[PDB]
């Protein structure tokens, strides 16, 4: 009966260890995460002033996402290599007892205090018709604190019970699902009011925007995709994992708040 290896990462590093290039990879792409995390706040500070006052509040939830993120992916990277250590013997890296262990804490806070702000910023650029504000801002806060808190119950079974691993993410779900339905009718209201070239970023808003967002579901679920005694059920998922991760958070947060700031500017023509 394993007892050191909570999550899948801690799971891999107490049977199977990581080789040297496993083990790098992860650290670099963890590194790249919170890196481009600090180019983007410093980006979203600088361009503050590109748009009309109406617009700059999703400038400056851009910006605190940025800051959260940073501090939470900085905090992330520095678990993994802390948590990994080298035996000479076998030559690959293990859970290290005298470590604190791999911890998706970091990871899920940033999502908890994350995504509601990513779902309010769009209702400063984009008008909406027959919608009221007060109602989709309430249905994006609750429907995105329950996806991630059921997802969150859902991580701690990940290794001990699959079978409520997989029900807890199917639930959360259901709530992503929600979010999918009432985001696709904003950036549809949001079209009515505005020049041909607007109404081209924010279909490519909601492209990015259901693109990147899957990714988070497609990561949790990465070392199992390919069955129990499938190739992903390795050192090979784990770095699959924390790579579509990175690219999701890269383009949900920082390329997400690019094109809306190219949307706020060109509402700042007509
Ligand atoms: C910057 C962080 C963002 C936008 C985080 C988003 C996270 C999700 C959309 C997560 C959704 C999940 C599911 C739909 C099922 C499995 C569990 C989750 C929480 C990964
Ligand atoms: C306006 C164009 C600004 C480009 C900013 C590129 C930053 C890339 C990160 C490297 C530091
Ligand atoms: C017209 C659109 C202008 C594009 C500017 C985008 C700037 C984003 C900079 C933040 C991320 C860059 C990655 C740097 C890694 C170091
Ligand atoms: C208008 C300001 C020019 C873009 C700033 C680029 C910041 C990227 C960080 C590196
Ligand atoms: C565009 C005016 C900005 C008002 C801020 C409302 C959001 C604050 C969240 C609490
Ligand atoms: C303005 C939207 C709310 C985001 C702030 C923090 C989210 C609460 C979870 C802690
Ligand atoms: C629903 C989201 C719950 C996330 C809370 C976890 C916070 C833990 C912070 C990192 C762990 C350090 C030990
Ligand atoms: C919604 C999930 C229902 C159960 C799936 C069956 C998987 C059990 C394998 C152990
Ligand atoms: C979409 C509705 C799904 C119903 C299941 C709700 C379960 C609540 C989760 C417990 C909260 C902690
Ligand atoms: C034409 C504008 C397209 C915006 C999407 C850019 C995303 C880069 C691919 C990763
Ligand atoms: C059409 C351009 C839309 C942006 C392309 C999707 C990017 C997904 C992120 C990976
Ligand atoms: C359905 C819209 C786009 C889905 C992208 C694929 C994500 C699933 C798993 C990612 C690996
Ligand atoms: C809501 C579930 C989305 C996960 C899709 C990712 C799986 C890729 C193909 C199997
Ligand atoms: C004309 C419209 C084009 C705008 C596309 C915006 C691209 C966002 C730039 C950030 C991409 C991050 C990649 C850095 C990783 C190295
Ligand atoms: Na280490």
């Amino acid at each position: 009966t394993q007892e050191l290896g909570a999550n899948f990462e801690n799971f891999i590093g107490a049977t199977e260890g990581f080789s040297e290039i496993a083990y790098q990879f992860t650290s670099h792409i963890l590194t790249l995460g919170y890196a481009v995390m600090l180019a983007g706040l410093l980006y979203f500070i600088l361009t503050i002033k590109n748009v009309d006052k109406k617009f700059q509040m999703s400038n400056i939830l851009s910006a605190v996402v940025m800051v959260s993120a940073f501090l939470l992916l900085y905090a992330q990277a520095q678990n993994w290599t802390s948590s990994f250590t080298f035996n000479e013997e076998v030559g690959r890296y293990f859970l290290d007892p005298s470590g604190d262990l791999f911890n998706n804490g970091y990871r899920y806070l940033n999502w908890l205090i994350n995504v509601p702000m990513l779902l309010f910023q769009i209702l400063f650029v984009v008008s909406l018709t027959t919608s009221k504000f007060s109602s989709v801002r309430n249905q994006f806060w609750f429907s995105g604190a329950m996806m991630i808190i059921t997802g969150y119950i859902g991580q701690f079974y990940e290794v001990s019970n699959l079978t409520a691993f997989l029900v807890w993410g199917a639930i959360s779900s259901a709530f992503f699902f929600h979010i999918l339905w009432v985001m696709k009718k904003v950036i549809n209201e949001g079209k009515e009011g505005i020049s041909p070239a607007g109404q081209k970023i924010l279909s490519n808003i909601w492209i990015l925007f259901l693109i990147s967002w899957t990714l988070y579901p497609g990561a949790y679920l990465m070392p199992y995709l390919t069955g129990v005694d499938g190739f992903l059920y390795s050192e090979d998922g784990v770095m699959a994992r924390q790579l579509v991760y990175t690219i999701a958070d890269v383009s949900s947060k920082v390329i997400y708040g690019v094109l809306l700031g190219n949307l706020a500017i060109t509402l700042s023509n007509k």
